């Protein structure tokens, strides 16, 4: 049985435990910091689009950023800073033909999902406070136990 789905809202979501969001829309899909050293953002970008500038408000603040994506697959660009006073950086992008987009606090590190579906690995960002990380998620989302992961690594690569 399916742990969701919940609607959008801000958190802080338990260690060991996926957070599964299913964005059928573009834009930003979730947001996450610990107000030290972790700010991510997962912005969400729709199938053959070609180059142009979009405008994404992250964390209250509006940020201009020019996007692609001409594959036939959804693109989820990582946003990331390990500062207040940095700008936003590109770091890593999932391509994806279901949609579903993974968060977890695991062993003092951030992880999400990347690459192309139906290969999409995992990867994670360093962090000296993983407890203090909240999420704002603009989309439903489900909740999933690190130790059933395949079941959630089978959900983003092959579809809920
Ligand atoms: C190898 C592994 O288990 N991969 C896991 C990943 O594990 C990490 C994680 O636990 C971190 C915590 O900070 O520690 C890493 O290990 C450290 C170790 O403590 C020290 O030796 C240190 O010095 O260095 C190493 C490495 O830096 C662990 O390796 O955790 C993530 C987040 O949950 C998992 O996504 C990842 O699991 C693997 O993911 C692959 C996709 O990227 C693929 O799907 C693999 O099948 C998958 O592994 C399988 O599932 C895991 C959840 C786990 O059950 C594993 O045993 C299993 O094979």
């Amino acid at each position: 049985v399916l742990d969701g789905p919940y609607q959008p809202v801000t958190f802080k979501p338990p260690n060991d435990y996926w957070i599964l969001i299913n964005s059928n829309s573009n834009g930003v899909v979730l947001e996450g910091t610990n107000n030290t050293d972790v700010w991510v953002a997962i912005i969400s970008i729709e199938p053959n689009v070609n180059s142009e500038s979009r405008q994404y408000s992250l964390f209250g603040v509006n940020k201009q950023i020019t996007v692609v994506n001409t594959s036939n697959k959804w693109k989820f660009m990582e946003m990331f800073r390990n500062n207040s006073n940095a700008e936003f950086q590109h770091k890593r992008t999932l391509t994806s033909s279901t949609k579903l987009v993974g968060i977890l606090k695991h062993g003092g590190r951030l992880w999400t999902y990347h690459g192309e579906t139906p290969n999409a690995t995992t990867d994670y960002s360093t962090t000296s406070n993983l407890n203090e990380i909240s999420v704002t998620t603009y989309a439903e989302f489900y909740i999933i136990p690190r130790s059933q992961e395949s079941k959630c690594t089978e959900y983003i690569n092959t579809g809920l």
